[PDB]
């Protein structure tokens, strides 16, 4: 099996894992990633470049696809997919394609949130902040609060571009499924 | 005695403890700690509002304290103080007060960095990032390369303003000493 990592740590709602990307470098605007759980609620990955106005998350929500999003151009709370808590393992793909960002489950695209960004390239605020299994803001501040914390496993992931990380944190945290 | 934690992991590099905060909240502008290494050469803290132009460095180099910044108004790279790498714990607190970065060693004032800053509140991106332990970017980027491990013990820390913290990483990472 290819190597699987524990999306939350226990008792604390901090994402386990950082990356910070260069966004004048970004020519990849798309993540991919495998995830599995029996849990009907919390966050899969959280993605700003300022926590108070330009930030996204993606969880679940009563086993479903949630998404959240404050940008300049769009504030919005989202369901969409089928239910993902059930113990497989599901494909999940997040893209942004011109204005649009979409989200693929399993090869098919279920959700498709059009008009929603500008460039990333000619962004305000040249630093964009990839958290997985938490956000970087308290769950409160979300526009539709959820709790955090997804008991779930992820394996085949990859973020935005690999070429533009600043910094990825310390993996001496990351735990094995 | 004071619980004190390790500011490497090892192997890698990358910062132990990641702290981000509102920069329209701060009112506190200055951070305490204390340090003991035998150690002569690594970074001690980090912080930043962005890594490609805002940003600050204090490790040990030959022992002695070191200051490396680079931000709007000043671009530099200072040695001042005694050597630290002796096993004994030191008292040291980092103050922005004015436009002036102070650094106390031991209860003494052993540097002032004058007319390095404009006011934080009135600041250019209004996050900003600790990391402790190591830099949020390659150690190649800094204006003066140093290796960044540095094999120490710290207690008694406190950054900046606690009230303004929005995010602290997980503490799942921290290692007694
Ligand atoms: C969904 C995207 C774009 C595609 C993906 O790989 C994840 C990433 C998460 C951060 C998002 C980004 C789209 C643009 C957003 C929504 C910015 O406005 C603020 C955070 C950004
Ligand atoms: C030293 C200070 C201010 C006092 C202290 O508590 C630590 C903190 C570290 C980040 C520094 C900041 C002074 C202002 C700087 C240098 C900004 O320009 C960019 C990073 C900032
Ligand atoms: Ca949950
Ligand atoms: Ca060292």
């Amino acid at each position: 099996d290819p190597p699987a990592v524990h999306l939350s740590n226990g008792p604390g709602q901090e994402p386990i894992a950082v990356m910070t990307f260069d966004l004048t470098k970004i020519t990849k605007t798309s993540s991919s990633f495998e995830v599995r759980t029996w849990d009907p609620e919390g966050v899969i990955f959280y993605g700003d470049t300022n926590p108070k106005d330009d930030w996204f998350m993606l969880g679940l929500r009563d086993g479903r696809p949630e998404i959240q999003l404050h940008n300049h151009w769009a504030q919005l709370t989202v369901g969409a997919g089928p239910r993902l808590d059930d113990g497989r393992w599901h494909q999940v793909e997040v893209k942004m394609e011109g204005d649009s960002v979409l989200l693929e489950v399993d090869g098919e695209e279920v959700l498709r949130l059009r008009q929603v960004s500008g460039p990333l390239t000619s962004k305000r605020h040249p630093i964009m902040r990839i958290a997985l299994g938490g956000l970087l803001f308290p769950a409160s501040n979300l526009r539709l609060p959820l709790v955090p914390a997804l008991d779930g496993c992820l394996r085949r992931d990859s973020w935005l571009d690999k070429q533009a990380e600043i910094s990825a944190s310390a993996p001496t945290s990351l735990r094995s499924c």
